[PDB]
């Protein structure tokens, strides 16, 4: 195989940044090279890294999803939202890491570590699935995953759904249920729709925003009972469903209704 850079998850590699691209006002994907332009990663599908830096005075350790692969080699990318300063009344520092990072200049470095997390894709509808840290996996096959992700949430479920579309034999069908915002705030909305389009037979997409604009066809709210039902595939197919987004989303919005639905527990993760 390619020269693997994630050798051992203790330990640090500085990686450069070398490109930027903007995803809409406030996020951003970092591209970072690796060793040499035949490295790879060393990424398990659906596993996550940590960058760490001192900010301030303090160590800060912040846990980023790759959406790149194994397959990208020379490169890694993060798709990280910015959380700005003098912006949000209860936050008007806004967020140490990811404001680090905005101000990081091309040719800069920061340490990255893992690769780490609880869920390994392992292609052709099979997950391996720690239930923690010091257990073993648990292999599950479905023909079917069901993916609520909010905001940031995406970057997980988007190494998953591009892992499964670059195989042709890998028949797994991935409903994605998206929440943001506002329309604004849909995160790589035109990739997404490009799978749909190109995919719809594995690939069903539905959005729901917080605030909705004048005209539109999709969901608007936080997630609910009706758009776990109707954009899901039913308890009956026994899917997996996995979850990301912002802690209360999960714990008020998710599990509750999964429940209502009739997704069981030993059915449901989240990142
Ligand atoms: C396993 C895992 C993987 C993750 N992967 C990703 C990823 O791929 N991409 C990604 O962007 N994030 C990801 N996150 C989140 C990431 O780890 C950080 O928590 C995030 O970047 C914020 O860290 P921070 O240092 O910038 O903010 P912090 O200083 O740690 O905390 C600030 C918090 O206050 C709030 N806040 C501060 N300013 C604002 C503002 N202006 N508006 C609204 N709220 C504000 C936010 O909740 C924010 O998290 C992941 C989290 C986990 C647990
Ligand atoms: N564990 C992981 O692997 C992983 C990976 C990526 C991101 N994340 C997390 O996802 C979150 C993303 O943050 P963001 O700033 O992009 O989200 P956000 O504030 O923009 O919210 C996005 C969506 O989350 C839902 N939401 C927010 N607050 C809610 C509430 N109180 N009740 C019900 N639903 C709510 C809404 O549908 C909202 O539109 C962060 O918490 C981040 O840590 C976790």
């Amino acid at each position: 195989t390619p020269a693997i850079t994630l050798e051992n998850p203790d330990i640090k590699y500085p990686l450069r940044l070398i490109d930027k691209e903007v995803v809409n006002h406030d996020t951003r994907r970092f591209r970072f090279a690796l060793p040499s332009p035949e490295h790879i990663l060393g990424l398990p599908v659906g596993q996550h890294i940590y960058l760490s830096a001192r900010i301030d005075g303090n160590l800060v350790i912040r846990p980023y999803t790759p959406v790149s692969s194994d397959d990208d080699k020379g490169f890694v990318d993060l798709v990280i939202k910015v959380y700005f300063k003098d912006t949000h009344p209860k936050f008007p520092a806004g967020g140490k890491m990811s404001q680090y990072l905005e101000s990081m200049k091309i040719g800069d470095t920061i340490e990255f570590r893992g690769p780490n997390g609880l869920l390994v894709y392992q292609g052709k509808g099979k997950f391996a699935i720690r239930p923690d840290k010091k257990s073993s996996p648990v292999i599950k096959t479905v023909k079917s995953v069901g993916m609520i992700a909010g905001g940031t949430g995406i970057t997980p479920m988007l190494q998953v759904i591009r892992a499964i579309m670059k195989d042709p034999d890998d028949h797994t069908v991935c409903h994605l249920l998206f929440a943001n915002q506002t329309e604004k705030d849909i995160l790589l909305r035109p990739e997404l729709e490009e799978l749909r389009n190109e995919h719809s037979a594995r690939f069903k997409l539905w959005y729901t925003v917080d605030r909705a604009p004048e005209a539109w066809d999709y969901s608007q709210g936080f997630v609910n009972e009706e758009m776990i039902r109707d954009h899901l595939p039913p308890p009956e197919e026994e899917p997996l469903v996995l979850m990301c987004g912002p802690p209360p989303m999960i714990q008020y919005a998710c599990l509750p209704n999964l429940e209502r639905v009739g997704h069981p527990k030993e059915r449901c993760f989240a990142f």
